């Protein structure tokens, strides 16, 4: 057994879920004054994005305070079948206008956090083709009730990808092993506090998500970040191109975040913390005594 | 940069090698050429290969060895049948305690050969073509100041595409012209090969890659198309235990600290030394 191996396993004592099965109202009456903002980024969505919508309004009102669907610049019916599902839709330069935009969804996600007011912000893909009811319940329930979370990463299992085995995984074993205890370090359904997510930088496109959990843990470790399973989700199929462009902005934004330099060789910049536009910090684990 | 790619493929890239036997045979020019299989557990196919390639001993091919990895299956014998001579990873490098891995076998094959070229190709091939060394040793024999040729198949790999080329695009990124830099089908001069360190199991390719770039320059590296080949599908947890490798690897290479910390894999950082180090007198007696 390595150090890794039992910090691991502590860790999923603590701060992982199989079973998160906190009732709504129960986590409606432990906000204790705290709001909960749920958003969905979305680029040319239309088939999906009223589903997922669907599934988290019976929640508005109550357990969650608002329901965005952040536009990526779509040129589909997604907005329109958001507006009727029942979200607010926003696009990207009215979220924040003092800023030209640039591609990707990490510029979608960090632009929201100007364009919500939640204390604990949630986020949901809108491509997904079987959402639950439950996502947001599950993902906010650790923010709600466990000292020190936040950031809460949902995971789905599997009917009994390739990027998270052979790239993500790996990579964080070479250079950040405690964190090899996240299941799926790259997924879309996951939740954090607004005093985290103000005073972060955000990576570009597919590296937001990764780079969101590695300054994370640079900043409060292992004790910050907890896990929760969605469900039975199988995995679906992306062609190796995407793969292989999602792999290399996974190593970019990596790299930017472990030390390593990168080629540039594959354009987009790593957004600074929203606190710097638009934001008490958060307090990061001292090194000094 | 995609102009230095570009130079590169017109001059150090073959996708349809015009060289005979008896072309290369006219060029050796006293040059001698050893080819060794690597080979863990590979009765099914080591004779196969094998066959592939004794027609042309004593022709192009001075000496095929089967450098057997600690096999406890028939490939010892299946691979004498076909017309190899195997060496045991011990009897290779005999005051130096084995360790585990493919890495292993290639670097203990120089202590037990006496090619001026060492070509290496994998036992576990299911259908090897009699062209393969020709190919292989085309560009070494031919053209000038090539010291390493790298196989590559006409696809009709997820490590190569998601891991070894976005690591090289990030770290060395002339390299991502190399289109199979995890392939087990190479061959490379003794010069180059005795003077190098080898990493261990699934990292060795990209090693001698990596290794042979920063040496000698992107010019001494030439691939060659051994023909059209499907993917062999392996099992993700294969798969993932080969990318945490050649990960550690490149780092190794690149001076990036990795933790040694596996999946939960087998993973090393420690390279062989250079064989030159310990075949001080067998590597002198090999130069020029
Ligand atoms: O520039 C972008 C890219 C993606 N997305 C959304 O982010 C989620 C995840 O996108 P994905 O990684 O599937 O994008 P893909 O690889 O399909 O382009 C989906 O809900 C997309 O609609 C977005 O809002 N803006
Ligand atoms: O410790 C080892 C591992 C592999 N091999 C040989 O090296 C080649 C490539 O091995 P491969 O990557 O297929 O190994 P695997 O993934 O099957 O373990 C094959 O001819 C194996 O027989 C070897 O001699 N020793
Ligand atoms: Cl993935
Ligand atoms: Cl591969
Ligand atoms: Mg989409
Ligand atoms: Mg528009
Ligand atoms: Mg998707
Ligand atoms: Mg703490
Ligand atoms: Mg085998
Ligand atoms: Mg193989």
């Amino acid at each position: 057994l390595t150090a890794t191996d039992l910090a691991r396993h502590r860790w999923l004592t603590d701060n992982s879920w199989t079973r998160p099965t906190w009732t709504v109202a129960e986590l409606e009456a432990a906000k204790a004054g705290r709001t909960i903002s749920v958003v969905l980024p979305a680029l040319n969505e239309e088939e999906t994005v009223g589903g997922v919508v669907e599934t988290i309004r019976p929640l508005l009102g109550g357990l969650v305070d608002e329901l965005i669907v952040l536009d990526s610049g779509s040129t589909d019916d997604t907005e329109i079948r958001a507006m009727a599902a029942g979200a607010r839709v926003i696009s990207r330069e009215v979220a924040l206008p003092e800023v030209a935009p640039q591609p990707g969804k990490g510029e979608v996600l960090w632009r929201s956090l100007a364009a919500t007011t939640g204390d604990i912000i949630v986020f949901i893909d809108s491509d997904l083709i079987d959402p639950d009811p439950m996502f947001v319940p599950k993902l906010v329930g650790p923010l709600l009730l466990s000292e020190g979370v936040h950031l809460v990463k949902g995971f789905y299992r599997r009917p009994l990808g390739r990027v998270t085995e052979l790239v993500a995984r790996p990579l964080l074993a070479a250079l950040r092993p405690e964190l090899t205890c996240v299941l799926q370090p790259l997924g879309g359904e996951y939740a954090g506090t607004r005093e985290l997510l103000m005073s972060v930088p955000f990576a570009p496109g597919y590296g937001v998500e990764i780079g969101l959990l590695v300054d994370t843990y640079d900043r409060l470790g292992l004790d910050a970040i907890a896990q929760v399973n969605l469900g039975v989700r199988a995995h679906r199929n992306r062609p190796l191109t995407d793969l292989a462009a999602m792999s290399r902005q996974v190593i970019a934004t990596l790299f930017s975040r472990c030390g390593v330099p990168d080629s540039g060789v594959g354009s987009l910049v790593d957004r600074p913390p929203m606190n710097t536009l638009r934001g008490a910090a958060l307090e990061h684990h001292h090194h000094h005594h």
